[PDB]
């Protein structure tokens, strides 16, 4: 598969220490588009970390996995 | 068994969700959830993950029956 | 983990039964009996809380009383004697 | 669209925490207020806000509303 964009607001993010055996760093991301649709994302501890809520951006995946998410910083 | 309810759809959405870790896709389960209303006098809500088909013909603000097994949705026919 | 008070109103009162996403048994629901309580002080304030199905069953809206929290999670409501 | 302007007073404007369904408890707290187009139309508007913007707002104060689809951007009123 390629990687897709999507357009996406960020709604969720938090960590999931399911049962010792794993951990996961889970986001959702809803479509900002008509189409109604949430995804969540399980994502690396780095990219977690310099996600906020409320965060409007570019979201890449690679079909069902995440690859990178681009904010929308403020600046121009 | 099956209960039968007069429910009003006011929400719906689609929802791609990654599940258990382990190739470029991590194990997915697709969602398709609605939220359907009571009508009658108690205030209750069904929130229920339903399939793809029955999801794409259903829309919010349709009125009509709704035909739950247990906690499963089984179908939904607007009252039109 | 103390305990506040706050003279509120109940407002609204509806219960939810939620299909639950795959874990992490089968496909399980979970039910929620949520009440809107709303700050009868001046705060501006409405506390949606979920609470226990037999506290569901003994509070109706418009009634006014004392709500207890611990934090954010309901501990009890108690309506003003008569 | 980009960020459109419309006329606006503030009618109301409330805090709401509430409990989500789904480690711990889970509060969202919502800071929404709500709007009436004086210029012309329909019925008020309720939005969730920031909570920065929102408490700079008090009902009665009539300014400039600042939206983006459906979505708060700022609340521009008019001097004192």
């Amino acid at each position: 598969a390629p990687v897709k964009l999507y357009m996406v607001e960020v709604i969720d993010k938090k960590e999931i220490a399911a049962n010792e055996i794993t951990h996961y760093y889970q986001v959702t991301f809803r479509l900002t588009t008509d189409d109604r649709k949430d995804l969540v994302l399980n994502i690396d501890k780095s990219s977690y970390q310099n996600i906020e809520p409320e965060m409007k951006g570019r979201l890449f995946m690679q079909g069902s996995r995440f690859v990178q998410f681009e904010t929308d910083v403020p600046i121009d």
